[PDB]
């Protein structure tokens, strides 16, 4: 089945899932001289504030933070998007060393993580259908940089012992993604692709300019996390990651001058 290896990588993906070679894959580099300002873009509107957190798993390929989306609670608006997005999930990508380890490059500048915050189209009325739809999805993209610790990622970073292999999970309620955040909502946005199979192009990308910092010891957590499952020989979950593809014929638009 897929993964991060030499013989289950990104580049062997294509067999399984064809649309890896489509015309709206994601990640991209990101540009910044050539994304135009798109003074039409409005500001993005994160509503979190009624966000229901409610498990976190291990999926042998990253962990995901649970939300409760059966209502109205934690949503996507504004930015380039036309009507709502709940969030479902986050989830980050990470490297095995500080300088790899985001999916988006920013002039080919590789961060040491990328959080990803899931939200669907409530017009489909579930995940599943939004899946199908060319705007199906709005996925927060958001660098970390390792320097200072983020506070409000701790609460992640010390669940992490609990689910260390690949299909444990963890009650995990009361989790404010607020805390993740970093000051500004300026942002790039372009339409692409899930960027795990089976790669489905459904996402409205918003990937944030600014990044939060976290701390060498957070991301060293991250990276004791296994791909493996419980009593199977340990496989470091490092380097989850998909390398930028193609841009084909897209415009990455950018919120701010
Ligand atoms: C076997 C199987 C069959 C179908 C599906 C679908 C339809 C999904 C799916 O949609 N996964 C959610 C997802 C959310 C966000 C991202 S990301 N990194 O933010 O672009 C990537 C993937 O996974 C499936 C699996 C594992
Ligand atoms: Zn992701």
């Amino acid at each position: 089945h897929w993964g991060y290896g030499k013989h289950n990588g990104p580049e062997h993906w294509h067999k399984d899932f064809p649309i890896a070679k489509g015309e709206r894959q994601s990640p991209v580099d990101i540009d910044t001289h050539t994304a135009k300002y798109d003074p039409s873009l409005k500001p993005l509107s994160v509503s979190y504030d009624q966000a229901t957190s409610l498990r976190i798993l291990n999926n042998g390929h990253a962990f995901n933070v649970e939300f409760d989306d059966s209502q109205d609670k934690a949503v996507l608006k504004g930015g380039p998007l036309d009507g709502t997005y709940r969030l479902i999930q986050f989830h980050f990508h990470w490297g095995s060393l500080d300088g790899q380890g985001s999916e988006h490059t920013v002039d080919k500048k590789k961060y040491a993580a990328e959080l990803h915050l899931v939200h669907w189209n409530t017009k489909y009325g579930d995940f599943g259908k939004a899946v199908q739809q060319p705007d199906g999805l709005a996925v927060l993209g958001i660098f970390l940089k390792v320097g200072s610790a983020k506070p409000g990622l701790q609460k992640v970073v010390d669940v992490l012992d609990s689910i260390k292999t690949k299909g444990k999970s963890a009650d995990f309620t009361n989790f404010d993604p607020r805390g993740l955040l970093p000051e500004s909502l300026d942002y790039w946005t372009y339409p692409g692709s899930l960027t795990t199979p089976p790669l489905l192009e459904c996402v409205t990308w918003i990937v944030l300019k600014e990044p939060i910092s976290v701390s060498s010891e957070q991301v060293l957590k991250f990276r004791k996390l296994n791909f493996n499952g419980e009593g199977e020989p340990e496989e470091l979950m490092v380097d989850n990651w998909r390398p930028a593809q193609p841009l084909k014929n897209r415009q990455i638009k950018a919120s701010f001058k």
